[PDB]
């Protein structure tokens, strides 16, 4: 997260870190045994880490649970990043509490102008590299479809939205991939892609979760 703030320990209780020897992606806990992330975060050997703040120190509220399976969206295209969504099932159910909690799926899509919370352990620099150990947060509005399409001609599908600031300076970045965009207590987006981070007229692009609610529910119900 570039141009954000330190969230505070366990203030984003649905935020997970995906770890394969190291943090490589964010995710969102949607019930006791399932996490939603980006399809471009797919890999084998995933351990889901819940209750994290400092991802380099065991602080006492963590639960470490290996994934039993991952399900990438059937229509995910890794070239265009259309349908950039994946479900991860935990080998055992997480113990839910104030610091480890699921985030509700949307019942309807969020509109341009809606204020959202974006979070993750990604790069905090727009040029060069610095990775924070503690969770970073960014408050950012959803942008209009027209401004999103104007920013990224030929690349924005009906399964994507832009959020952030056309002036730059505030954005998600490398390592935030797969993490949450939460608006009015609902998971509306997944950190997906962008051209660099925090660059003028290149806001972050996010997977439009409301389009996938039926798929998520049905997949969970049979897996
Ligand atoms: N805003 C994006 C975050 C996802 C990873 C690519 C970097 C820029
Ligand atoms: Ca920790």
């Amino acid at each position: 997260i570039v141009g954000g703030y330190t969230c505070g320990a366990n203030t984003v209780p649905y935020q997970v870190s995906l770890n394969s020897g190291y943090h490589f992606c964010g995710g969102s806990l949607i019930n006791s045994q399932w996490v939603v992330s980006a399809a471009h975060c797919y890999k084998s050997g995933i351990q889901v880490r819940l209750g994290e703040d400092n991802i380099n120190v065991v602080e006492g509220n963590e639960q470490f649970i290996s994934a039993s399976k991952s399900i990438v969206h059937p229509s995910y295209n890794s070239n265009t990043l259309n349908n950039d969504i994946m479900l991860i099932k935990l080998k055992s159910a997480a113990s839910l509490n104030s610091r480890v909690a699921s985030i509700s799926l949307p019942t309807s899509c969020a509109s341009a102008g809606t204020q959202c919370l974006i979070s993750g352990w990604g790069n905090t620099k727009s040029s060069g590299t610095s990775y924070p150990d503690v969770l970073k947060c960014l408050k950012a509005p959803i942008l209009s479809d027209s401004s999103c399409k104007s920013a990224y001609p030929g690349q924005i599908t009906s399964n994507m939205f832009c959020a952030g600031y056309l002036e730059g300076g505030k954005d998600s970045c490398q390592g935030d991939s797969g993490g949450p965009v939460v608006c009015s207590g609902k998971l509306q987006g997944i950190v997906s892609w962008g051209s660099g981070c925090a660059q003028k007229n290149k806001p972050g692009v996010y997977t439009k979760v409301c389009n996938y609610v039926s798929w998520i529910k049905q997949t969970i119900a049979s897996n």
